[PDB]
């Protein structure tokens, strides 16, 4: 599946912001505007036994060109919650269940 970084409007939002995917179905989080930004998943939110440096974008690394993307697959079931660094103060933050 796919979600936008960054609306048209200005929203710093993943869109979707709240989704599912089946385990294995990957995620492909591509820029769309208000870029630069990046993935990262909260180690505190995410299921036991998933890695999150494993899942996440390092802090640093930014998706700062029109027509990057990252893409992750979960495996593991249950919720994940992550967040764009710079933008998370912004809100841009968002849910993927893994089903
Ligand atoms: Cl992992
Ligand atoms: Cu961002």
């Amino acid at each position: 599946v796919e979600v936008l970084l960054g609306g048209d409007d200005g929203s710093l939002a993943f869109l979707p912001g709240d989704f599912s995917v089946a385990s294995g179905e990957e995620i492909v989080f591509c820029n769309n505007a208000g870029f630069p930004h990046n993935v990262v998943f909260d180690e505190d939110e995410i299921p036991s036994g998933v890695d999150a440096a494993k899942i996440s974008m390092s802090e640093e690394d930014l998706l700062n060109a029109p027509g990057e993307c990252y893409k992750v697959t979960l495996t593991e079931k249950g919720t994940y919650k992550f967040y764009c660094s710079p933008h998370q103060g912004a809100g841009m933050v968002g849910k993927v269940t893994v089903n």
